[PDB]
């Protein structure tokens, strides 16, 4: 395919940061990358295992490739010459964003971030860059399926960006409900007609955005904790919604509201939902005081 190829001897791996039940993730030395960066790190996810597996590897390397876009995971290329096979990704120093809200809430610095739970504005500007991301997959049509923080990723300068992982299945098993045997349903970001018809569409994808949205101004707390699967299930069809955070300002809440319209055809736009948050985000000190 027309992915980009990476040599074996360039890859030097350091040690293991993740491991998934279908990949591992180690952290890694790749030489002769980028031009100016002579020597960068990179995180390396190696398949496991199969025949069936290395088509689905297939797959991944040429969406990500057509997929490349400012606030989505960044992706360099493949290494086929010998199992097994590797896919090189930039490396994100804080982790994924659920992990990262969890840090630095109201449970009580550094070189990123100021001390104590993370501001309005800043709050705010990391909802505009997940909202970014979500305007370019929607302008190509492609629907996600599983948009959550715990599928984001959060690097040096707080630049946060969207993608979809496998690990997400092992590490947070509890944010799904198991149907089938394998199959895995994020029933708790998913909206009435993705519950009941099995249908997903760009408009059910504003919907887990609008939850997206719930998750940061609650510092990362899973949506109905404290139901149960079938309870939480019973709770979304029936027409009853998430409360405002205690973090969260009335403004900001109208925009969790404008996601989560019943009927999916009155439902918001993501470019007219991103307009509002990038606007708050940029929003000076004086205006953000008083919101
Ligand atoms: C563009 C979008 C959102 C539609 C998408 C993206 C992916 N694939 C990923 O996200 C994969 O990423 C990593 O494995 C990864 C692991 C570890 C790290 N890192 C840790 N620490 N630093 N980096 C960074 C990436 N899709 C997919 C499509 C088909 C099947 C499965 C998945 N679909």
């Amino acid at each position: 395919a027309c992915v980009h190829h990476i040599k074996r001897r360039d890859i030097v791996l350091k040690w293991e940061l993740g491991e998934g039940a279908f990949g591992k993730v180690f952290l890694a030395e790749c030489h002769n990358l980028l031009p100016e960066q002579d020597k960068m790190l990179v995180a390396v996810k190696a398949l496991k295992e199969s025949e069936s597996a290395r088509q689905d590897f297939q797959r991944e390397a040429e969406l990500l490739t057509m997929l490349q876009h400012q606030h989505i995971v960044r992706f360099f290329g493949v290494c086929t010459e010998g199992r097994p096979l590797l896919m090189v990704f930039e490396y994100m120093r804080h982790g994924d964003l659920n992990r990262f809200l969890r840090s630095h809430g109201p449970d009580a610095g550094g070189e990123d971030v100021a001390p104590g739970p993370l501001g309005l504005g800043q709050l705010l500007a990391v909802a505009s860059q997940v909202a970014a991301g979500m305007v370019y997959l929607a302008g190509l049509h492609f629907v996600h399926r599983d948009l959550a923080t715990r599928n984001c990723l959060v690097g040096q300068g707080l630049v946060v960006k969207i993608g979809d992982f496998g690990m997400s299945r092992d590490i947070y098993s509890t944010d799904y409900y198991r149907v089938g045997g394998r199959t895995m349903l994020p029933i708790r970001w998913m909206p009435p007609e993705s519950i009941l018809y099995r249908k997903f569409t760009t408009e059910s994808d504003v919907w887990s955005f609008g939850v997206v949205l719930w998750e940061i101004f609650t510092y990362g707390k899973q949506p109905w904790y404290q139901l149960s699967n079938t309870e939480a299930i019973d709770c979304i069809t029936q027409g009853r919604e998430l409360e405002r955070p205690r973090a969260c300002p009335p403004e900001v809440y109208a925009i969790m509201r404008g996601c989560w319209q019943r009927e999916p055809q009155q439902r918001h736009s993501i470019k007219d939902v991103h307009a509002r948050l990038q606007a708050l985000a940029q929003a000076p000190p004086v205006y953000l005081d008083v919101l």
